[PDB]
């Protein structure tokens, strides 16, 4: 094969660069086929759901209620794993903040996630969550949860 | 960061079903010196096809890049992040891969002018003229061997 170095590399500027989905860690790694991000989010009270946003189509309310059934109400974090896809949550002073991400997601940005719809549903909605009906908060906060999925999903 | 959070594995009797992804996750340590990544024929800003050997938002990149190159003949290639982008624009037609920073040039050329070849024999003076993705369903499988073979 012949020969190159008459030909120059050139630097040039992108708005958007070039992301090769890889791992969060070392740089040597591809994935062959798409990494998805976080798929779904709800905030819930105990079994009691309050808002919630999908990204695509799922089983997610299926699944979200089989979820809720297991955790426990005292505070803490924790993930879950089940086939190709992971659950993360929060449960905080009764309220359980979760998400459900390819099993590809890096756990921490899930967390950060997690977190920041906490902070906004709680500077939102206050102490109303501890007693509010069933989807009380949905159409309000859904779009808060779309907005969020997103940002956190890209960066 | 999240290393002190427990991760457990669960049973359910109705598992989760999300349509519309891939079958599998597949992970290669990358062959910096050998890994073409992506390969594209175009005409000035239109696609007439492309592969892509792994994820990636390469059309993206490809659009961005394809407005950048000036119309008469010559080779180069861009350096942008980790990546080169090698190219050869010939009687208007450009011929384009994508590679880690650290790939022998050479190699990206041999393929280049490989795929340049195939293609004008196949398609002829059609090119000049053909519609965007036109050439794609039938030469992207040609892109994808000899990505395959140049990559080995
Ligand atoms: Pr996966
Ligand atoms: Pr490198």
């Amino acid at each position: 094969t012949p020969g190159v170095e008459h030909i120059p590399v050139v630097q040039i500027d992108l708005s958007v660069p070039l992301k090769v989905p890889g791992l969060p860690m070392s740089d040597q790694y591809v994935k062959l086929e798409e990494a998805m991000a976080i798929l779904f989010a709800v905030v819930a009270r105990g079994t009691t759901i309050l808002a919630k946003h999908a990204w695509c189509g799922g089983n997610f309310l299926e699944v979200t209620e089989q979820i809720l059934a297991k955790i426990p109400s005292e505070n803490n974090k924790l993930t879950y794993s089940h086939g190709n896809y992971l659950f993360h949550y929060i449960c905080q002073d009764r309220i359980v903040y979760l998400c459900i991400t390819d099993d590809d997601f890096e756990r921490s940005r899930a967390f950060s996630f997690l977190n920041e719809v906490k902070k906004r549903f709680q500077t939102t909605y206050g102490s109303r969550a501890q007693t509010a009906l069933p989807y009380a908060m949905n159409s309000e906060f859904s779009s808060v949860l779309a907005a969020q999925l997103k940002h956190h999903s890209e960066n």
